[PDB]
C-alpha cells in the first residue's frame, strides 16, 4: 500500500504481502540514491517492510519521524532502517541488512 | 508565501488544524484574491481544512487536482472546496460555505 | 562576526555594528533566494540582526534551531524573521519587515 | 557511511560526544584503513572530538583543512589529529594519541 501528502507526492509505502520478519522500517529521503537502493534489496529480499520518505511529510508526521530516525540515529542521516525496534542500519549496507534480516 | 520548507520546496499549501467537519480540501492559486478571501474565511470558520496552490504542484499531482476539481467544476476555476470528495463550492461564496460545512 | 559549522560552512552571523532595535533573527537556509532577499534587506536597513542557516547546522544545535523555528511558524518554512521574540515574518515580507523594525 | 543528511549532504564527518580533552579534530579521508581505525580509537577512549572527511568537503573547505593539516604535517597525510590547533599526531599511533590527549 502507499500514502500521498496534500500535495500528491508518495510518502510512504507499506509491502505486507511477502514475508513476516515484523515490524521493518527504512526512512528516507525521495531524492536519496541509496535509500533507493535500500528498498530495491528489501523489495529482492520479499520481506515485509515499510518505508517513510521524510522530505514529503509536514507537520506533525515530519516532526514524528525525525525524532523516530534521531532515536536511533542521532546523525539524522538517510537511509535509517529499523528492524524489530532493536537494530538500527544507517546507510546501504548490502551483508547487514540481509543478515540482520535472517538471510 | 515565498517562504520555502526545510527541503526548499515552495509552498505549495497547508493544513490548518480545527474541528473536522469532513476532508476539507480548498483548490486555488497562488495569486488568486478570491482564493485568499476563501482561505480566510475557511480559517476564521475554524474548520479542519487543507489548502493546496495548484500552480505549484508537479505536473502530473496538478493534474490530479485539476480533475478532482473538474468533477465538480467542470469550468476548472478556483477556489474550489471539496468536502470528502462529495460536494463542493465554487467561488468565494460564504452562505454556500457555511452551509455545505454544517454550521 | 560569524560562524562555521565542522565543515568549513559558514552557519551564523551576527551583525552588531549598526542601529540597535533589540533582538532580530533571521531563521534561513544557505540555498534560500528569498533569505538572501531577506537578508539583504536588513543590511540596507542597518539595523543590528543575526542570521542562521539551518541547513548548514548539526545535532542539537540543528535540532534547537528547528523548534525554534517551529514555536513562531508551525510550517517551518523559510526565511522566518523573529523580531524582540515577539513578531515572527514568515517570507520575505518588504514592507512588514521596515515596519516591524521602526521604519 | 553512504548516509545523507537530511538535506541530502553526504557524510563529510561529525562530532561524537566525550569528555573534553581539548578541541580535537581528526582530518582523515571516507575510504582510509588507518583513519578508521584511528577514529575507532578516539571512540574508546572517550573524548570529544570531530572527525572531518577532507574528501568530502567542498574545494575551499578542503583547503583550509589541507592547511591546517600542512602546519603540523608537512606531507599532508591522512589521519592527522589535531588539538587545540597546537598539537598533532600523524597516523594510527596509539601510544601518542593517548599521552597527548592527557591519559
Amino acid at each position: 500500500s502507499n500514502a500521498v501528502n496534500l500535495f500528491g507526492q508518495k510518502d510512504r509505502g507499506n509491502h505486507v504481502s511477502g514475508v513476516d520478519r515484523g515490524k521493518v522500517i527504512m526512512y528516507g529521503l525521495s531524492t536519496c540514491v541509496w535509500c533507493k537502493k535500500t528498498k530495491k534489496l528489501l523489495t529482492d529480499l520479499g520481506v515485509d517492510f515499510d518505508y517513510v520518505y521524510v522530505d514529503r511529510l509536514e507537520g506533525k508526521e515530519e516532526e514524528e519521524a525525525v525524532e523516530e530516525v534521531r532515536r536511533f540515529n542521532p546523525s539524522v542521516s538517510f537511509p535509517t532502517t529499523i528492524i524489530n525496534d532493536e537494530k538500527a542500519i544507517v546507510g546501504f549496507k548490502e551483508k547487514e541488512i540481509r543478515e540482520s534480516l535472517g538471510f
